[PDB]
């Protein structure tokens, strides 16, 4: 019909978590099998049939085969688990291997807490024939050796020590199952096998160093230096640190290691003392360095990371580019990981060595005409990462902010570190919605400049864009109910509430603006101290 | 031809006081000759070929005889000093020709300041004689309510060293007009009878107020005094306990009979303003009316002009914000009269009753209603509210305090006393909107619904006026010269001052903002809650 088409499209286009649909389900159903306008319509279609019926099961099945294919996005909601249904999983399974593979590694952490919701007899019996989804993991990773490092090692973090023992006994079936394949399969599976169990000696080898450095009496300094020397230490341990033979970096499997640097490396004034190390590679002696960290289980931080990226990649895509960086992070076990080091100062640093970012913007990059005596694209990018760190920070809702926690680079960046706090937990009673030091302010000008004004534009634009992209921030969050980060573990059922209370679904785009204006004016009002005076003047004039 | 046709499309809507197509204007030119297309075509088109010299001049005027007729707010703008040439005034005064008797009135108090401006000549040999001039007059005559309105408004500018000279000019005209009416026929004579009654009887009254001042004392003792002179009659030329019936200057339609001594009272002002009530000609129904001695009122009564011009056009789009544009007139500097409403001071409510609603409670109380308040009265009070806080903002009005705002019974909020205007207020800071704390809790604070319709009536009386900010524009420009105090200070400001309120940059949505953001500041200045939350949100970043 005429209107008819709204309602529906409304429904299709807008709804992503909603139970919202009720009689809507019987006129879906009524136009379900007239049109199936978009992939977005099978995931509503979905929703009504399985309900009760087998004779509504038989129907909607074969309305299922000859429907316009689902996005891997809304499969990742089929793999979910609301839905119970063989064929329906089948079904998720099929659209993730028409997949690429660089797509499916984003996913990939979400996936391997999919298999928690996977019928365990499938498990059981696959490990019955070595000795669809988890058959679908396994036999891709086997495929492409990038993939195969990311699939081990979420699964190590799982395996290690009510339905807590359910799950981790399927996780280690899944292991035994993939490590089985691998070390049968041919040159190119052994090979993989091979190289995992290098990574496996190295990290354990590297664990027992870092053991005795943090058993050895001692600040900072006088602990590097410990460590400087274990490193040196050639046999040792059972590996010789000073070279090794080539070990693709599980960061980064693509590029091999062989050697650590012994007098390069460092520890973070951070509280926990993280290493930072430098290794070569394979080529050229080229450098690598990364941090390795030993105080806690950086699966939240992964987690976030990836959401970062996801958003940096969603905003790319739309043309938008807010100089982001979303560094990588593994856990290697709970209690430690790496992760990348990328070439930053942070805030405090920044302010105490030189008196303001403006300061240190202009030393790397000075420029005499302007804007403030330093490159316009050090400026423009300084006032893009705010914009998109500002946006992703509180639709994450991150805590926990503060001149340790943000740093930033030579060209500009901002970025943010160290999510401990997600989702609105915060060890301060308070907010500030938005998170934005006075230094960060005074930074793009003040609150009248070409800059600042540029700064909310952008974080607008960022922030209508990734409320479109709603469905999979969404459906990603509601794979990780039961993952065992700490943040979401506290109310499991509200996690997913929250993110979506942020992103102000409801509301129109009008609408969204002035509310992200409404939290980003409160909260540059009470970091400038001249805006609280005003505000104290005002509440005088009334008197 | 099609993105050039948007572009055309876009001088004409948007600008009123744009310096834009210098280079450009022939450009507009090339496309006019075929587009006499609308009415605000024209206003642009004159811009651009008078400033040069010679024969775009006599081409112009074949194609504004050609062009689609101006509306008469266009017309406004053509007898300003901007426009020099006889030819185009001649065509604005045709234009005023068509305008109906209510327009004129309203344009008229601009219209006899538009006198000021070229041709001396026009006003010589019209009193030679013994077309602008000659147009006021010729209407004034027909009309005997317009007559009353420029008998005053003449009369006060004829009670710098290059001002002087225009004083000259009104005196030359008022006269005139005076003359016309003498040698006029039955209908002129008599209205002619009438503005000297009116006269004999301002100055009687003055005398007599003037002699209640001479007494040195007490509040009651200046009005017993005003009683027993009011009483006492044949002292004066004039009798005061009843005399002739008299059109009422401020109100030309009504006649007064008498005045009723032991019903006036004096105002708690220091200089201090005397409420008379007149007896006029029908039922003896009763007028009250403000005499005040102390200020020249002509910038209390642009004001009102610019609310009731705004109250009309909001009511065109069929907004009815409940405003109340009482009429003043001041028939001197140093006196004059208000329109009294009904009323009680804020300030008054609060110390006789204890807050707001216990004031709407008393006089229209529901049990279902919204606070035990007839639904209708807290509808009429948020949209007077929202109304005058747009309306106060657009003419930057200062001084505000709850002596300054006055409520009704009927629930209606409106503003009492123009003292400053345009910005200027006795104190150091805004806030950019006017809202005692009492009024939000009157509203029942910021999370309630009504709150939310209050904004959302202010935003939309906003974009409303904003689409007729040429009318304002027009009428301030001739406001320049005008005698009004803060526009004395800076005439030339004074239009960028209304015009910069009005935001015409921006696109709705970011007026939108804008006004969110003022509304924002000022209300949480007021609300201490709303003050704390920020005292938390900077401590956030301290430690």
């Amino acid at each position: 019909a005429s209107i008819r088409d709204q309602l529906h499209t409304i429904v299709y286009r807008y709804p992503p978590t909603y139970v919202l649909s009720s009689e809507e389900q019987d006129l879906v159903w009524k136009f379900r099998f007239y049109l199936s306008s978009h992939k977005k319509a099978l995931t509503k279609f979905l929703k009504c049939i399985n309900w009760k019926l087998e004779d509504e099961v038989t129907q909607a099945l074969w309305m299922l085969a000859n429907w316009a294919p689902m996005d891997v996005e809304d499969a990742l909601e089929l793999l979910s688990p609301t839905f119970t249904h063989p064929q329906v999983r089948k079904y998720a399974v099929s659209r993730l291997a028409q997949a690429p593979d660089e797509d499916l590694l984003l996913y990939l952490l979400q996936l391997v807490q999919a298999l928690k919701y996977e019928d365990p007899r499938h498990i059981v019996h696959l490990h019955g024939c070595i000795f669809n989804l988890c058959t679908f993991l396994i036999q891709r990773a086997c495929t492409n050796a990038t993939l195969a490092n990311y699939f081990y090692w979420y699964l190590s973090i799982e395996v290690e020590e009510k339905q807590d023992e359910r799950a981790h006994d399927m996780y280690a079936m899944v292991l035994k199952m993939f490590l089985k394949v691998l070390e049968n399969g041919n040159f190119n599976l052994r090979g993989i096998f091979y190289n995992l169990r290098k990574q496996r000696r190295f990290i354990d080898e590297l664990v027992k160093l870092v053991k005795l450095v943090a058993k050895e009496p001692g600040n900072r300094n006088k602990k590097t230096e410990k460590f400087q020397k274990l490193l040196a230490e050639q046999d040792m341990f059972k590996v010789n640190f000073t070279n090794f033979e080539p070990i693709p970096f599980p960061l980064d499997p693509e590029i091999y290691i062989t050697k650590i640097v012994p007098m390069r490396t460092s520890l973070f004034k951070s509280a926990l003392m993280p290493a930072k190390l430098t290794f070569v590679t394979s080529i050229a002696h080229h450098e690598y360095a990364a941090i390795f960290k030993h105080g806690d289980d950086l699966r939240q931080d992964q987690l976030i990371l990836q959401m970062i990226t996801l958003m940096d990649k969603l905003l790319r895509r739309e043309n938008l580019d807010l100089k982001l960086t979303p560094y990588k992070v593994l856990a290697t076990s709970s209690k430690h990981g790496f992760l990348q080091y990328v070439d930053s100062c942070t805030v405090a640093e920044v302010l105490a060595r030189e008196g303001n970012i403006h300061n240190f913007f202009r030393k790397h990059h000075p420029c005499d005409n302007g804007p403030y005596g330093i490159s316009a694209e050090v400026m423009d990018t300084y006032i893009k990462s705010c914009a998109g760190y500002c946006v992703i920070t509180y639709l994450l809702g991150v805590g926990d902010r503060h001149l340790d926690n943000l740093l930033l680079t030579t060209n500009g960046k901002l970025f943010h570190i160290d999510f401990g706090y997600i989702l609105g937990r915060d060890p301060k009673p308070m907010p500030p919605p938005m998170k934005l030091s006075k230094e960060m302010v005074e930074a793009m000008g003040g609150i009248s400049s070409e800059h600042h004004h540029e700064f909310r534009k952008q974080c607008y634009t960022a922030y209508l864009h990734l409320r479109r992209h709603a469905n999979v921030m969404l459906n990603l969050f509601s794979l990780m109910v039961d993952a065992t980060v700490p943040d979401i573990a506290l109310e499991p059922d509200k996690a997913v509430k929250k993110v979506e209370e942020n992103l102000q679904l409801g509301l129109t785009d009008e609408e969204a603006v002035q509310h992200l204006q409404s939290l980003l004016d409160v909260s540059i009002t009470a970091v400038m101290p001249a805006l609280v005076e005003q505000i104290h003047r005002f509440t005088q004039y009334w008197r």
